[PDB]
């Protein structure tokens, strides 16, 4: 009955989906505006960027989630940045009666990473669900990389009425322009330095837009094609929603390639003519 | 958020009328309690409203909406009775505050696409033969739910396949709404109310007693045992003029992966002419009876 120990401009972790939810909401009655960043931990710069847009809102309490969906330098991270909740449950605490009621995305899911991978989305859209009813979240924030994921969510949120609002952060970058990930670590220098074709052929892309959408993408497949060990998946460009790209106006250049056993993709903005 | 006049019926369909509304009202301290319907309302409906009335401080939204999504092709949807006249006279007879009658382009205005999938409880009774019936089913309640954003649902036991499956889906998702489910309504022989009760003639309307006598009888019967319920069940049933029953079963009151302890629900499924009924009762098996 009792609203659990809140101690506010400190770090508060909660493991128990009820005790975030019941802070959350005694939280949202005294004003503030609870902002939900969802992470699987293991934190990066991409992640305290999600993190410093949160915490720009006025008035915002920002909720940072961990969460493997199947740490004291995690926390220390979010302590640094001002953030007052961490949610960190187990997963027989989101999952107590197991695999049961899921969200099936819509066809987006299919194409594109949901290739290789036909049911990473349902997954990926059955958490986000609950992490979005647990923490009841003004606004939840997610990176551009994952581009695909970030439209999933998008639709998810108008499908089902969801009141969320849902931001998209600019994707945070090495210095020579390639996407943050988790993955990076594990290229050798070889791989490494090759793996800078992909956000190389997709800035060549948008400012050789100009031209048109053709001349986009053949400028981005000649940078691909420069690069050795790149097994280039996909390389399309889409309307903004991911539906075929309209004739001129706005639109979105996605790739995926893999590099020795590593899987990387990037995305960017394209405006056509 | 469009006016709200207290104390009388207020009627919105775009559901962003009702969303603020809704959020309006609970902010000044009501309670909102929503009794999702597809319409066609009968007392089982009335008694729904009046359940939620009794909750102190609540204001009470009837949703009517036929959702698309739980029909297959076939001429179901299209035969689907609607009685929206009579619907909003009862409502505000029982001084209901909000009906929410939303049309299909604004529930659906993309079509199809991200949906609920239920679990395997889904695929089984009535979702044998229908097996997207209750992804319909769930993915308009799901969107119900955030509409209005209730702090209590009501629905009927007599679909109670889909109260449990409702029950699931407010679990699974961390929903933060009660489910409360309220014992059927049944006319004077001990039929189950019904909106496809008008579909029986007067014969089948006669024979119709038959599911419920079958199912009191079983329930009485549970004394001497599962198999003796079930029995007692077969024979009203086998004596009924002109039913047909598609499935009789006892199972666990979760419905779900477990045996039947001393606690079960029986189940009954049946044809009288083209007309489909359910029914259901609690039973105790053996000392719990
Ligand atoms: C704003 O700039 C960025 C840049 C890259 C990002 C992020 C942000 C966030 C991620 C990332 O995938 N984070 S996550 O594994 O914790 C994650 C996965 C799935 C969801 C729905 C949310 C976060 N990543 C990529 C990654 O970490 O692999
Ligand atoms: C408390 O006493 C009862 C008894 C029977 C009821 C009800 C209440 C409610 C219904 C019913 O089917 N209502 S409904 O078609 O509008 C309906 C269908 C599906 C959902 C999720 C909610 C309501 N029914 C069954 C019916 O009309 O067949
Ligand atoms: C066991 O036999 C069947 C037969 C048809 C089935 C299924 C099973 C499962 C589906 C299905 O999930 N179709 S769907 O993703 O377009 C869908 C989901 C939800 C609703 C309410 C309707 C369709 N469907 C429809 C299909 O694949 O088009």
């Amino acid at each position: 009955m009792a609203i659990p120990a809140f101690h506010p401009g400190e770090l508060n972790v909660y493991s128990a989906p009820g005790d975030v939810a019941d802070v959350s909401r005694a939280l949202r009655l005294t004003g503030r505006r609870v902002m939900l960043v969802p992470t699987m931990g293991a934190l990066h710069e991409g992640h305290l960027a999600l993190v410093r847009a949160a915490k720009r809102v006025p008035g915002s309490v920002v909720v940072v989630s961990i969460f493997v969906n199947p740490p004291d330098d995690d926390l220390a991270q979010l302590r640094a940045e001002g953030v007052e909740i961490a949610f960190t449950p187990t997963t027989a605490a989101m999952y107590p009666d197991g695999l049961r009621t899921t969200v099936q995305p819509g066809p987006l899911a299919a194409e594109l990473e949901g290739g290789p991978r036909p049911t990473h989305f349902a997954g990926v859209l059955t958490v986000v669900l609950k992490l979005l009813q647990i923490v009841r979240p003004d606004r939840v924030f997610f990176g551009e990389k994952d581009y695909q994921q970030l439209v999933l969510i998008r639709q998810l949120v108008a499908d089902f009425n969801l009141d969320v609002a849902v931001v998209g952060v600019p994707t945070v970058r090495e210095a020579d322009g390639l996407a943050m990930s988790s993955r990076n670590r594990y290229l050798d220098p070889a791989q490494r330095a090759a793996a800078v074709a992909l956000s190389a052929a997709l800035t060549a892309a948008a400012h050789a837009a100009t031209a048109g959408a053709q001349a986009a993408l053949d400028a981005a497949r000649a940078v691909l094609d420069a690069a050795p060990g790149v097994a280039v998946d996909y390389l399309e460009l889409r309307d903004i929603g991911l539906g075929p790209m309209p004739l001129n106006g706005s639109g979105r250049l996605l790739v995926a390639a893999r590099l020795g056993t590593t899987r990387l993709l990037d995305n960017i903005a394209i405006e056509i003519g």
